[PDB]
């Protein structure tokens, strides 16, 4: 179990193991290490998902380890309460970027191993605190430097809680 204990409040996610095996280990690396705590939610978009997982407060971003393989194609899907990862156009280029999905997202799950096909990897779900995520989806949002839709005051993850 993963605990994000934010300055909004506390989001509680399970995560699927079973389903998303080497998402789930990089997932979980960050968290134990120490890599989530002081971290934004960066891109809030209502109606959407809200993003987080790679920047400090003034929008410094983080060193992330290598990126890891798509492994999309495992039968979850995006719908509300879903995290999956965020990634550039490259399928295998997720690093630390997760985002949660806060609405049900079916044009972003696998349709095929192709570059528009591949999709975005579910590997967890929130449990506990989705009031919280509602919260954050309708904050008031702008631009900073050449990123979209950034909260006018950060939403911070101070601290995250690892348990089994």
């Amino acid at each position: 179990m993963v605990t994000f204990h934010t300055n909004h409040g506390d989001i509680v996610i399970k995560t699927f193991d079973d389903k998303a095996p080497e998402t789930v280990k990089n997932f979980l690396d960050y968290c134990r290490e120490g890599f989530y705590n002081n971290t934004i939610f960066h891109r809030v978009i209502n109606g959407f998902m809200i993003q987080g997982g790679g920047f400090e407060p003034g929008m410094k971003q983080k060193a992330t380890k290598e990126p890891i393989k798509n492994e999309a194609n495992n039968g979850l899907k995006n719908t509300r309460g879903t995290l999956a990862m965020a990634r550039t156009q490259a399928p295998h280029s997720a690093t630390a970027q997760f985002f949660i999905n806060v609405v049900d997202n079916d044009f972003l799950n696998f349709s095929g191993e192709s570059l528009q096909g591949w999709g975005y990897c579910v590997f967890a779900e929130v449990v506990d605190g989705m009031d919280e995520v509602d919260k954050i989806k309708g904050v008031a949002t702008g631009r900073s430097g050449m990123h979209q839709d950034v909260p006018k005051e950060d939403v911070i993850i101070e601290s995250v809680t690892v348990s089994e």
